C-alpha cells in the first residue's frame, strides 16, 4: 500500500495507526515506533536500531528522526534539542508542505519542543521516555539466566583488588578505583595496536604470562573527523575477541569459588549482527546507560539499578566496596 | 570525485550551522588541499573564511547563499569584528567571482540584480 | 639500500656472495633464503613470497614472477607441466642485458627451471630446491610452541567405537574415510546448512549421520546432550580469507568470523580437568592468505601448521594448512599402490590425457583429446581425481555446475586418509 | 439416425438391447462393441476411439471422454490411480437427468469404474473389460494377411553368433537386452546421429558397437560389405505421427518419411531366393496415431501388429505397436521374479511414494513431509536400465530425461527376444 | 569470394545467372525457387515485383535491387541444374506383344501413344480394352501374380509429391522381375520441376538413378519443365515428349 492510504484511513478514523510502517507505509508491522503513534516494519526497524543515536561532529542529528533516512534535513533552532526532520515526512504526516513553506520563513522549533498537538495524522505519543528505553534494551531473540551471586565477605578477611584492563584510556580504570578508596596493588594494562605494568601489543601476551602475573579479580575492556559515523564502516571485531581470549585465559578453573567479575563496554550505534554475536559469546544481555548512550555487558552486582564517562564507571563500580578491602 | 548522486559539488559556496556558533560562510575544497582528509563517503569538505580550518560536514544539511537575507545576523555582525571580517571576505569573493562594506552589502541585499546568482558558479 | 645493478656488479666481479643481498630488491641484512635459487631475502619480501607463491591464473599459469613475485610483464614458459613465468627486469639485470628481446622471439622458449642448470651469471639454480621449498613454507615462523603430549597406548581389548563431531561437514568426507579404514563408528554429528550436501550425505550413507542446524544456534547444553565426543574436526569457509578476492574482509569480519565458532565449540567439548581419556582435533585452511591472519590463527589455537600438497598422492595441485594434535602429523608422505597418480588413470574409455597433473578447480579446454577433438573433464573424472567413489554426487537432479562446485571446495580423500591412518591404535576397528 | 434419448427410452422401456446402437451418437447399424460398457459402436466412432483412448494430459488425467471421446466439460475422477474423466452429456442421458449438478458438489466423487458395479439405469459396466479391451485393439482390423512361415529348428551343434543391424539406435537397448539374455553377438552395426547417445553406447559397452553415419547415406554396396545380417530392427521417430502435435504432417511428409528408409533397407539385407537361412525383423511405433496410417504401415510390411502395454511388467504406462515375425509374438505376457512392479520399489532412501503406478513419461514423492519430484536415477530403474546408465558427457536433468523419454522398455524387449536363443549360440 | 544475391561474406559458390558469388543460403534457394513468380533473377528478392513480358526480355529488376547492383548464360545455367551431387554410376527376333502396368491413368495417355506406334497392345491395367479395377489401396501380391507378368510400369504426376511416389515405388517393387532373369523390363517416372530439394534427393536416392531435364521452351511455347527417371535408352541424348521417348522401344519388342 501507499503512504497516502494510511493517512486517508486515519483521516477517516476507521483504523489504528499501528497497522503499517510509519516510515515506509508498508503494512504488516513487527514492532512499535517508540516516539510517535505507528507501527514499524521488519526492514524499517533494523535501521532504527543503528542510526537513531548517531550525531555528527556539528552536534546535530545525522539522519531523520522519523524514517532515519536523510536526503534534505530541516533543523531545530532550539538548543539542547538537536533533532532534525525529513523533507517528505513533513508533507505526508502533517498533510502538505505548508509547514515546509513556513519552515524557512522564521526560526523553527521542532515537534519535540512545542506543547503536544496532533499536527494531522502525526501524533506525538504522550509517554516516550520509558518505552523508548524499553524498545532498545529488550525485545530480543535470546534469553539467558541471571548470574550467580557470590556471598558477601566480612571486612576481617578482605584483601586488595587485582585488575587486568584493556580499555582505550590506559589509566581510566585506575583513577576511578582511587576515588572510591579501594585497595589497589595489582594493575596490568595494555592496548590493541595496529603499580601499572604497561605492556603494548596485546599480541605479545601469552598464557604463561597470565599464569605468572595472576591470579586476577577483575577483567575490563571495550574502549577521525567523524568518530561516530566511521564506526559502522570500520568494525569492532578486533577489540572484542582479544578481550574474550584473555577472559578465557584468566577465568577461574572448575572447583574454585573465589569471586570473579568482568565487564565489556561498547557504543549503541553498531550493526544489528554484532550485538547478537557479543551476546551469544558472552552469554548475557546488555543494559543501556545514558549519561552518549552505551551498552554494558558484565556480571557486576546490581547492574540494572536506576541511576541515582567517569561518573558512569563510578556508578557501575560502586557496589564493589563490600568484597575487596578499602583504603 | 564526490559522484555519489548528491548535489553541491566542488567550488560551490554554501552556508553552515555549528552548535555554539551562528551561520558562517564556507568554501568547498578537495581532500588533496586538506592537510589530512580521505574524502569521507556521502559528505563534503569545506573550509571556513577568516579561520582557515578544514571541516567535513554532511551534504544533506547544506544551504547555498541564494537567500542572503534569510541567513543574516545584524547583532552578530555588530558585536563581533570577526563576523564583519568574514562578511567582507565573502562580499569580496562574490564580487570578484563575476568599514567600506556598505555598498557591496546593499548590492547583496538587493539580490545581485541584474546579474543574479549565476556568476557564483565555478 | 643499494640497487640490483650494484649487487650484480659486486657478485660478478668476485667481490661478494649471493647470500648477502635480496634478489627481489637488492637490499641488505636478509632474514631468510630464496628457496629456488641461491641468495637471501629481506623481511618484507618473505611476506610477499609466502602469500603469493601458490596463486595461479584462470589459464593454468603462475600469476606473478618466480623470482620477485612482482612483475609488470611476464614471459610464460612454453613447456607443459611447468607453468612458471619470469619477470622482464629480472633477466637483464641478473642474466645479462638485452636478453628479454632475444628470448622473446625464441621459440619454444624454456625457463631456467626446465633446461639442465647452467650458471647464467647470477641465476644459479639450487640443487635441492624441492627439499628446501617444503622447509620454507613449514618452518622459520614467528613464534614457537610446545609440542603436544602423547597419549599412553591402549590394549586391543579395551577399545571402543569412536564418536565424532563435525563442523561445516560438506559432503561427509570424514565418515567415508573412517569407514574405508575399518574403524567402528559409534556416533557422527554433522552441522550443515546447504540442502544438497545433506541430500548426498543422507542418500549415500543410509542415514547414519545425525544432522543438526546452523552452527550459530548450538548452545552449551547441546554439547552435553549429544556428547561426549572423541574427535572434533572442521574446516571454515575461506571466501573472505583468500587473496583471490579483491574485496576480502579478512578475519574478524564477514564470513571470516566463523573460525571463532569452531574455537568456541572446541572448548565446550574438551575433557574436563582430572580426565585422561583421549581427545583429538583438527582444523584446515588455505595457504594463500595474509601472514597476519595465519599468525593470529596459530596464536589462538596454540600450534603451528603443516603444509601438505595433494600432488604427492593424486593428480592435482592443492596445498593446504593443517592445525591439530593428531599423532604423527608431520611424518613424510608416501604414496600407496592404489593411488591414481596421473590424469590418464582417471579418464573414461577412448580418451587421451595430454597433461599428467592438472591444476586445481587452450588452457581450460585443452586437458583431454577425444576422437581428434579437444574436450573438457567430466564429473565422473573429477570424482576420480579427488579420490571419491564414482557416481558419488549423482543425487538430487543437480547438473555439472552444482556437482563441480560441491567437489571444488571439498577435502581430498588420499590426504585425509594419510592423516587419519594412525588413529587405528586408539579405537576399536573392524 | 435417431438420437441418444430415444435409444435410452427404448432400452428403459424393455423393448430393445444396448447392442443395437452406438452409445456415442445414438445411431444404428453397429460394427463393433464398446470395450468398457455394454452396447455397440458405429463405424465413424471407432476411428475416434482408437486414436484417442490412450492420449493423456500433462496433469496426469485422461484427455477426452471415456464413453464418446468428445466432451465439452470434464468431470475428473478423484480416486488415485484413476485418471478417468467423463462427459457432461453422457451422464444425464444414460443414468438419469439431474445428475450433472448433483455430482459436481459430491466430495470425494468416484467414477463408475471405481465403485462396485451396478446398473445405474443403462450404464452397465462390463465384467470382463480387461479381456475384451485387449482384443479391441489387437483384433478386429481392416484386412487380414497370411500366417508367418516357421523355420525348422537347428541342433545345438550347428549354431553361430548373431549378426545385428540397428537403425535409429538410440542408447543401444537391443545390445543390452541381447547381452543380458546370454546370446552371443558377432556383430552390431548401429546408425545414429545424436552426439550424446553415441557417447553412451561407446563408453558403456567398451566400443563393441560399430557406428555409422545418417540412415540416408547407406547404399546398396554398404549392406553387402557389412553383411550378412540375421536380425534387422529399428523404430522410427514419432514426432510427426502422434496426435500430441497440432501441426503433424503424418506419413509421407516431414520426419515421418523415415519409415520408408527402414522398408528400403530391409529388402537389401533379406536373403535371396533359394536360400534357407533364418532371418528375423521387427518394427515398432506408438499407438496414439491416426488410424489411416496404421493400415498403411501394415500394408507395406504385410503383417498386422500386436499391442503390448508396459504396465503389466513395469511401474509406468507405455503402450506401443510391434510389427515383426519373431516366433511367438502374441503369447500372453507374464512378469518375472526380478521386475520392480510398483513405484515404491524404484525409489531412493527415505522417500515415500504417494502413487503406485506412474502415468506416461511435484506429486509422486513426499520427502521429509515435503512434496518432491523423481530423480534421474529413479527414472532409470522404472524403465529397467541399470542405475547411473546416462551419467555420461556432463548432461544434466534436462538432457538425461529426454534420452530416457523416447527409448524402449527393457522387460518388453526381453519378452519379445526370448525365443531367439533356440537358433543362435548362447553363453 | 563475396556473395551477390545476398552479399554475405565467406562465399564459396556463385550465382547461376551471371558473375557474382553466392552464399550458403543463396544457392540453396537459387535452384529451389527458380520457377509467373514475383521474384528477382539476380538479387532473388521477392519484396517488390516489376512487370515485364516483352519478347526475350522478361528479367524485371527488383526495386530494392536497383541500388544493390546498379547502385555463359546458356552454358552454365543448364549444368548447375543437372549436376550430380551423388554419382550413381549405372547406365542401364519374333518376340511377344506389349503388356503395360500403369499409374495415373488420367485420360489413358499411354494407350493412344502405344497404338499409334504400329505395335498392338496386349492388356492395359489402369489403377485410377481399358481394365480399370479400383484404387491403389486395393492391390495385393495375389492380384499382381494373377495379372502378371508385365513388361513396363509408367507412373507420375504433371498435399505433396510423396503420397503417390511411394505408392509407385511399392507397385514397381512388386512388379519387378525376379532375381536372375533376362526378361526385358522398363519403367519411368514423371514430375514437375517445381519441387523441394529434399523431394528430388529422396526420389533420386530411392530409384537409384539421377534425373534428366526436359524443357518445353524448345518443343512448345509454354513453361513446362519436367524431371525424368527410368532406364529407357535415350534420355542421356505435352504428348510429343512421351512420343519421342516411346519411339525407340521397338528395338527390344516384337519384330518378326
Ligand atoms: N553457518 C553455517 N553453519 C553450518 N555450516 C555452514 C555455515 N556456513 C557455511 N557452512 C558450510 O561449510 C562448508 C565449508 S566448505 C568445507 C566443506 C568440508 N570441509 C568438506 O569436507 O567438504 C560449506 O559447504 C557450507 O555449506
Ligand atoms: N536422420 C537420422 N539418422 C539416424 N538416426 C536418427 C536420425 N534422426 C533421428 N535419429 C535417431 O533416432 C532415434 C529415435 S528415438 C528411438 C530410440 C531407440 N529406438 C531406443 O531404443 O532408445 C533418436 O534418438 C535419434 O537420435
Ligand atoms: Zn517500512
Ligand atoms: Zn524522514
Ligand atoms: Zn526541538
Ligand atoms: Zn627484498
Ligand atoms: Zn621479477
Ligand atoms: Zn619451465
Ligand atoms: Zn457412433
Ligand atoms: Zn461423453
Ligand atoms: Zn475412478
Ligand atoms: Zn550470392
Ligand atoms: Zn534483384
Ligand atoms: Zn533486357
Amino acid at each position: 500500500q501507499s503512504r497516502e492510504q494510511m493517512a486517508s484511513d486515519v483521516a477517516n478514523n476507521k483504523s489504528s495507526l499501528e497497522d503499517g510502517c510509519l516510515s515506509c507505509g508498508r503494512k504488516n508491522p513487527v514492532s512499535f515506533h517508540p516516539l510517535f503513534e505507528g507501527g514499524l516494519c521488519q526492514t524499517c526497524r533494523d535501521r532504527f536500531l543503528e542510526l537513531f543515536y548517531m550525531y555528527d561532529d556539528d552536534g546535530y542529528q545525522s539522519y531523520c528522526t522519523v524514517c532515519c533516512e536523510g536526503r534534505e534535513l530541516l533543523l531545530c533552532s532550539n538548543t539542547s534539542c538537536c533533532r532534525c526532520f525529513c523533507v517528505e515526512c513533513l508533507e505526508v504526516l502533517v498533510g502538505t508542505g505548508t509547514a515546509a513553506e513556513a519552515k524557512l520563513q522564521e526560526p523553527w522549533s521542532c515537534y519535540m519542543c512545542l506543547p503536544q498537538r496532533c499536527h494531522g495524522v502525526l501524533r506525538r505519543r504522550k509517554d516516550w521516555n520509558v518505552r523508548l528505553q524499553a524498545f532498545f534494551t529488550s525485545d530480543t531473540g535470546l534469553e539467558y539466566e541471571a548470574p550467580k551471586l557470590y556471598p558477601a565477605i566480612p571486612a576481617a578477611r578482605r584483601r586488595p583488588i587485582r585488575v587486568l584492563s584493556l580499555f582505550d584510556g590506559i589509566a581510566t580504570g585506575y583513577l576511578v578505583l582511587k576515588e572510591l578508596g579501594i585497595k589497589v596493588g595489582k594493575y596490568v594494562a595494555s592496548e590493541v595496536c595496529e603499580n601499572i605494568k604497561y605492556v603494548n601489543d596485546v599480541r605479545n601476551i601469552t598464557k604463561k604470562n597470565i599464569e605468572e602475573w595472576g591470579p586476577f579479580d577483575l577483567v575490563i575492556g571495550g574502549s577521525n573527523v567523524n568518530p561516530a559515523r566511521k564506526g559502522l564502516y570500520e568494525g569492532t571485531g578486533r577489540l572484542f575477541f582479544e578481550f574474550y581470549h584473555l577472559l578465557n585465559y584468566s577465568r577461574p578453573k572448575e572447583g574454585d569459588d573465589r569471586p570473579f567479575f568482568w565487564m565489556f563496554e561498547n557504543v549503541v550505534a553498531m550493526k544489528v549482527g554484532d550485538k547478537r554475536d557479543i551476546s551469544r559469546f558472552l552469554e548475557c544481555n546488555p543494559v543501556m546507560i545514558d549519561a552518549r548512550a552505551r551498552y554494558f555487558w558484565g556480571n557486576l552486582p546490581g547492574m540494572n539499578r536506576p541511576v541515582i564517562s567517569v561518573p558512569v564507571i563510578r556508578h557501575l563500580f560502586a557496589p564493589l566496596k563490600d568484597y575487596f578491602a578499602c583504603e
